């Protein structure tokens, strides 16, 4: 299964609720298609926050001109796969590392 993280047709709300569901943890994520707008993707990741503990945050995956992707204009990956790779290896400015893909 090439992309267990690509929960493409999930709504913001369905993404959060899903991540904060059993079988998931810190760095547990998914890349759903953008809700508020369209055409771009979004990376939803569960994370630890001292106050209310487990939460979910969303990172906008802006589309590169040539078709690539990138959350930060510093590193601009060729595909959603290398994006998930680079951020799984290290947060690199993210609130947390992309440990493992969302489960259900
Ligand atoms: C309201 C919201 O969830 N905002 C998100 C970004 C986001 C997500 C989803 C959606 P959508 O509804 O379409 O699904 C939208 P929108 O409505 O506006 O279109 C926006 C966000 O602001 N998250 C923080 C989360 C962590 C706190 C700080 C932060 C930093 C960010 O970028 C900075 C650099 C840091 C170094 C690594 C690369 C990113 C981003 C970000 N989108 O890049 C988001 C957030």
């Amino acid at each position: 299964e090439p992309e267990p993280w690509f929960f493409k047709n999930l709504s913001r709300k369905d993404a959060e609720r899903q991540l904060l569901a059993p079988g998931n943890t810190h760095g547990s994520f998914l890349i759903r298609e953008s809700e508020s707008t369209a055409g771009s993707f979004c990376l939803s990741v569960r994370d630890f926050d001292q106050n209310q503990g487990e939460v979910v945050k969303h990172y906008k995956i802006r589309n590169l001109d040539n078709g690539g992707f990138y959350i930060s204009p510093r590193i601009t990956f060729p595909g959603l796969h290398e994006l998930v790779r680079h951020y799984t290896n290290a947060s690199d400015g993210l609130c947390t590392r992309l440990s493992r893909p969302c489960q259900t």
